[PDB]
């Protein structure tokens, strides 16, 4: 990420000058405001000819109370070898970008691709997210496709909507499948229902059938190649609107590893090919470290349906994943860090 | 960690100019020359030169059968978009260093803190592994935590692996081949017949080790103890300060720390203790969630076993985990063979392929 | 360059693993191969996907060659301790591209803003230059304008013409002032008369007289900018097709000296702002040292001017400057260097 | 070279975040309070463990006038796509430690090989410089040009500025006041009213050079005559070698040789004479197109004048163009004040700040 480097070699100045400890406000304010210009020109701003992938920003980012807040819990200008790292940083952004949000917000939605758990969860985490319900919209978007069979995707995360049945009562929790391509409710006890199509087939982006199927071919084709070439044990499963790799099992249970690699090959494999025959449709092909799955969509599209569906402005909507220009994006890689910024955002 | 990114560095060179996956053995037997010219004259190799850290090679490394055999298996090399990474060429010096004990493996040391379990050991499928090596050749555990000689303490975190000996490793006599170090390189203990770890008294091996003064020892103990009830004081932490006999640590009460503040409290302790010119052996370990000083390094404890079991320098093979520059490994690469690791999992394969005797 | 850098990473990579000086031929020909596939795959060539702004090749570049070429004569590789430098592979990949010229250049063209010469020169590179006439067709570009006033173009570089009356006779010499806005050519006399427009007047890329006149207005002001922010003592010139900072002369002789870095940034925002108004048509800022100069025209559409008017395939154009993708281009920086190619060109 | 940089990255980080035409004094300052934390502490200093090869401060550094007054003369924060250069950061401290100069400075060293003309002394403007600054302190001119103390040979480079002493400098008797070093510290020389280089006898002050046995001296010689003549075999060289009593160089016939194949055996010379444990005192000065190896240093020739002249070092200031860390003007950093320059205009430049007394 270039915008968090800009910063940490800005901070790996001034505490190689001696003077982070000291009054940096004269710096940051001067940051904070190159960030504000950005968030009215975002096209032509001086940010965007520092920081070219910077990325448009939906709020005023207040950095400058992020870098105060953050420095008087942890302290780190009191070190006197180590200046603030990259990851300390990223957790500054996602404060200032958090403390931005003073009109509040109405949607928040989870990246359940690794940050949530490895496996089928957190009761603190649970705890915190019914918090949030009652406030406002949530969801939970998954890049895993069982097409409209809600039976497996409950099966994945159905310790949560454990809580959800006790300590609630509402209607305001989502379920996103096949990445854009699969929206599900709640009702009342212990559910999992799917939406009929005409509240959300309207604000799908138009994508011909032969089109969805290309992509599929052309990512059945590289797996395939993949398989091949890496020698890898694993099967290809195609869907209606995505196609996955993933391990054979070990015969008896377990089932086998893939090198995360070789899977990260793929993924660049299969995104060179696709723009190889020009397709402009929206797709997406994630690894989940130890799967590969392509989907005919991505999270922008189904970050833009339910801020659609459920009206609310792009100001209000907040993401929180491990990985765009249509919801504000809280960085994180486990858990623990999705409960932490969880736990600021209750004021 | 350097030679690693000297690796790293030149198949990136390679991958670039799109000649990575044809043959680049002459690539590769240049460096292989130039490892065996270490190996001879560690002194003022050319490789020292390129790589002043580098450390001592005891034995001529196969880097080219390394690479070779190591793409064979992964097939690194037909990627298009990612080159070599850092933790495949560690992988390949790993077993590179593995395929230089043709000439035998005598003593094999684990560090006990993070290689074996993640804690309490449970893993049945490594003790199994250690059972088969144990039988040719000595092996022996060397950990941070510091009781003093306190065995009944040293085994809780080793019963498994330990009661496992009795069940198929107690009949063999391979038992009395079996040590741990507790204290870095202070207290030695061994096995009997009921699977039991019982002490040795440091007086009867203290010979191996070099003595240092209860004066000296106290020294650095309260040097450290100012600095961690400094850093506590300066960062607002909630943990507090823990102190034993030859060793003082920070632990909290448990409230997680973080790691970058761990990490710079053993540059002040390592940069004060430097202030006052103490020669002694000595550490500081930086734990998960705590920080450890011990007297005593681990450069220490593995020369003991060589002296008191008689091993050869070339015959002794350590695994440790964290063989970066601030970890307690690093000096180890000065007296024995080594081989980075990660976690059990890497190490039961180092371990595997440590199963090809001949 | 990135492009030279490219090389010289891999050099420095080979010199670090001890085998530079043995046969490095097998890498040699591997990078070969992926020069001649973007010779004919410019536009998707894996080449491409390392260097983003590689170029066009109109040549099959021979670098093995070159680099052999180069090691036998200066043998670098012997060096125990400085790979191959940033210069030395600059130099090789001049003389893979002049080696590439297997069937003859009819086309030579310099730069002669100052790689030539400092002030108004070398009569080893009359000499040289003199040969090569006879050869095929040469040319000399100036950013300078005097409009049409052919004596001008003449007093800043009359000395070589000097040695082209003697030993000559023809008329396959070419001067083109205002970058690509006046082309000159000589009788027989010690001469500077210029070609009538008709000559040359539909290659020019056609451009409005108010676009022309709107981009020195832009220049105008920005130098009225740069003069009063950095305080200069200096006078702007206004001409048909060009606009020009010249500093003061002292009163009394030699004129007084702006500092380097103060042209190179006014450059960047003469250029940034020339962006700005979205303006189309081509044109060029170039820093000489002492002088800045923008005229609405460059190298490449003066370039394209002399393959058209005399015929000649790009393939056999050949250009020598300080500082594109219409004809091959060597790098230097002295006098000397570019007698020393023009050396090597002589077979 | 690194102290640049130091700032240089400093200035870069305040210019891309904007605010670096406003008010940077806290840095500054920041900056500033650390060159007096060197200045007092030059051992164990804050700024030595971020900088290890810094050098000396002899004198308290202005920094922050410096870039205040540079500044405020050719506005270089007013620029918005270029932060501040090398050679601006160079400037800055230029000035700075001429405004370190308030206490005095009563002796000025240049560098003769490439200070003071491009070669042949041409200059009257330079000249006209040095005459007034004569008349208040003594100036010394060092050269690593080596002729066997022959007051002839060193005069031919330096007849324009010392006959302009003749004219407006012998009356006043400041004549005396003007020193020659040949050989970097082998030859002193002084003036006479008759505007001629005449010579002392390295006897008479060789109480303040470090003695070097003539074996030594000559095994010097004979190393760099082995790399020299292997250097022109391996390159394919046209030159020559040239020996004379402590000083051997590398002279062409005059085909110019390439910039790497002179710096290269630099190197080469230098790691040799190391290779032996040697711990006279040389320098490999590298010319323009020769190279040279001289037995001497110009930091011990700039000691012998403080001995001799009984100045103090903070009053003792150096001009040299070759500041680089292969140069040879990168040790004197540790035994008088510097002055990075690079040519006449800019020396004349320096020369002209520095006649500000008050």
């Amino acid at each position: 990420d270039s915008l968090i480097m800009f910063l940490v070699e800005i901070f790996r100045s001034l505490f190689v000058s001696n003077c982070i400890d000291k009054n940096i406000d004269n710096v940051l304010l001067s940051i904070e405001e190159m960030f504000i210009d950005h968030y009215y020109n975002p096209q032509h701003s001086r940010l965007k000819y520092l920081i070219d992938d910077v990325g448009i920003f939906f709020t005023k980012l207040p950095i400058t109370k992020a870098f105060h807040t953050y420095n008087k819990k942890y302290r780190i200008t009191k070190r006197l070898y180590a200046p603030p790292t990259f990851n300390e940083v990223r957790h500054i952004l996602n404060l200032a970008q958090i403390l931005s949000l003073e009109e509040g917000l109405d949607l928040l939605t989870f990246d359940a691709d690794e940050t949530l758990y490895p496996d089928g969860n957190d009761e603190v985490l649970a705890s915190y997210i019914s918090c949030l319900l009652k406030k406002m919209n949530i969801a939970i978007v998954t890049a895993a496709s069982y097409n409209n069979d809600a039976e497996k995707y409950q099966k994945r995360l159905e310790n949560l909507l454990k809580y959800f049945s006790k300590h609630n009562i509402y209607k305001n929790f989502y379920v996103m499948g096949g990445e854009s391509n699969y929206l599900f409710k709640c009702n009342e006890e212990a559910t999992l229902y799917s939406v009929p199509e005409n509240e959300w087939r309207h604000y799908k982006k138009f994508v011909d059938y032969d089109t969805v199927q290309e992509i599929l071919n052309i990512s059945e084709k590289c797996l395939e190649k993949v398989i091949k070439d890496f020698g890898l044990c694993a099967q290809i499963q195609r869907k209606e609107k995505s196609i996955g790799l993933v391990p054979n099992k070990i015969p008896s249970q377990k089932n086998y590893m893939i090198k995360y690699e070789v899977l990260e090959e793929a993924v660049i494999r299969i995104k060179k090919e696709i723009i190889k025959n020009k397709i402009t449709a929206p797709y997406c092909a994630f690894n989940g470290g130890q799967d590969l799955w392509v989907d005919v969509g991505n999270k922008a599209e189904g970050l833009l349906i339910l801020q659609k569906l459920l009206k609310i402005q792009k100001k209000k909507c907040c993401h929180i994943g491990d990985q765009r220009f249509c919801s504000l994006t809280l960085w994180v890689s486990n858990p623990q860090e999705t409960k932490a910024c969880l736990k600021s955002i209750m004021h």
